[PDB]
């Protein structure tokens, strides 16, 4: 229903992933983003400055090892011709999900970060 209404993951499981990432403000959103990660399916919106936000559908496969790579599937506007496949490490995928919670915290709206679409489009090659 809403990101602030998501229940956090257990501390025994979350504290195990903590030393594999930057130990700072990312620790705060780690329990909530790990819960979102375990969800494997989420609806999200991309915010465009000077435009209107676009609704996309995202699904992915999860694994317990942080060194494993996850394949995520994204569909924008529920169109089969706007299908995206993105594969990246679990360590890096959670940095995106944690950054999403930082955007959520500041504006109180569900918006995915621009850097996620930069890598989704492959602008960094």
């Amino acid at each position: 229903m809403r990101i602030d209404e998501l229940v956090p993951a257990d501390p025994r499981a979350v504290s195990l992933y903590t030393p594999y990432y930057s130990q700072a403000n990312r620790r705060r959103y780690l329990p909530y983003a790990l819960s979102l990660y375990q969800g494997s399916s989420i609806e999200g919106s991309r915010a465009v400055e000077g435009g209107a936000p676009i609704s996309f559908v995202a699904t992915w496969t999860v694994t317990p090892l942080p060194a494993d790579m996850t394949r995520c599937h994204l569909q924008f506007n529920n169109d089969a011709e706007l299908t995206y496949e993105i594969l990246l490490p679990n360590h890096e995928f959670l940095e995106y999900l944690i950054d999403m919670l930082m955007g959520y915290q500041r504006m109180q709206k569900t918006d995915f970060p621009g850097a996620f679409y930069r890598r989704l489009l492959g602008y960094d090659s």
